[PDB]
């Protein structure tokens, strides 16, 4: 089974290639990591396995879901340290995903009920609805398009949060540049309507992600930085007119950061849509072949599809989301080819510290 062939992810020696994909679960009450998160990540940690946390706020304006953790306060750092320690006690490697939602937010999630920030002043359309703290679905509001000074201060929020993650003991961080959130609002030509130096051309639309990645690389070192993007996912009205070209332009920026810094990033992590199969696969392989480094694929993977991806050279690591929700021992089940247990979508985003969170059983 090639998923169990060791892999060197820079300074990290992994024993297997099954990765816990980053998943928002909304148990971090009041944005503070809770003991429940410790039990949840400990259940899924394995010796030499790689875990990526749920998306974590970089600032008070960065949230668009209830009860997501932050890493911008020293109280948050203290509580994350307790979670990182239990994961490292099992010999796992763990990165914190740094997440800013941009326009995918609501007044209820913003300080003083201010407008969310974005590349644009246009709202996500009413084709999409935001999950509200009471469990209802709300309307995304009009965001405020930020100036370039404000862009630079968001970059400094990523930098500070990366340093905070290292302070809590994380092995590294992942930049969430996917799924229609703030970075993708700059990347995608279906969203970025700017006429300044952060809009228009591919080079301009890639400036924000390049500056975010360079800032964290300078602060913590490239080998502790992963980058996640999704050029071919249109979530929250985030379409590009040429997804492959956009992906390749991002990849060229990452290769350039590596050459300038004299080091490689920990990885590039791409999530694919599952609409089709041959075209989606070809786009993934084209991005992988363009990138000078480690490639993590994600989106709809199963045991068999992950085996195929590694065996065919299409990816170095395979991340799993929903199967890891319901199979805390997913790694062992994959190793043994044991049947996998279903997940219950109704408890993906609830606040209960146990139910649908830590009460999915291990193999008998
Ligand atoms: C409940 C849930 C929450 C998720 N939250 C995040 C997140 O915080 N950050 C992110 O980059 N992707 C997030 N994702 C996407 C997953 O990381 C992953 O790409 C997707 O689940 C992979 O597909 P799979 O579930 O078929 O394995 C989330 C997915 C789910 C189902």
């Amino acid at each position: 089974n090639p998923l169990f062939s060791p892999y060197k992810m820079g300074k990290f020696n992994l024993s297997h290639r099954v990765v816990l994909a980053p998943m928002t679960r909304c148990r971090a009450l009041n944005n503070i990591p809770q003991a429940a998160l410790g039990e949840y990540y400990e259940q899924r940690a394995t010796a030499g396995g790689f875990l990526i946390t749920e998306g974590t706020m970089i600032s008070p304006t960065s949230a668009g879901f209830p009860h997501v953790p932050g890493i911008f306060t020293k109280e948050q750092v203290r509580e994350w340290k307790k979670i990182v320690d239990v994961v490292h006690a099992k010999g796992a490697v763990i990165f914190c995903q740094l997440w800013h939602v941009g326009r995918a937010s609501h007044e209820v999630y913003q300080p003083a009920g201010a407008a969310p920030i974005s590349s644009t002043e246009k709202p996500i359309s009413n084709r999409w609805r935001i999950l509200m703290p009471d469990g209802t679905h709300g309307i995304y509001p009009k965001p405020r398009a930020i100036g370039t000074y404000e862009i630079s201060q968001v970059v400094e929020d990523y930098r500070r949060s990366a340093l905070n993650a290292i302070e809590a003991g994380f092995d590294g961080i992942e930049i969430h540049g996917a799924h229609g959130y703030l970075i993708d609002q700059f990347l995608k030509d279906g969203i970025n309507d700017r006429t300044d130096e952060y809009g228009g051309s591919l080079a301009n639309r890639c400036k924000f992600i390049t500056q975010v990645v360079q800032a964290v690389v300078s602060a913590i070192g490239a080998d502790r930085v992963g980058v996640r993007v999704s050029p071919a996912i249109d979530h929250l009205d985030a379409m590009d007119s040429n997804p492959l070209s956009l992906g390749l332009a991002v990849v060229e920026r990452l290769n350039k950061i590596q050459l300038h810094s004299g080091s490689k990033l920990a990885y590039l992590h791409v999530t694919q849509p599952r609409s089709s199969e041959e075209e989606e696969a070809r786009l993934m392989r084209t991005l992988r072949n363009a990138y000078q480094g480690t490639f993590i694929c994600s989106g709809g993977y199963t045991r068999e599809l992950g085996i195929e991806a590694v065996a065919q050279g299409d990816a170095d690591l395979v991340s799993y989301g929903r199967l890891f929700i319901s199979n805390p021992d997913l790694v062992m089940r994959i190793k043994l080819n044991a049947p996998l247990n279903k997940y219950n979508r109704k408890t993906f985003y609830t606040q209960d510290p146990v139910v649908g969170y830590t009460d999915y059983p291990f193999l008998q």
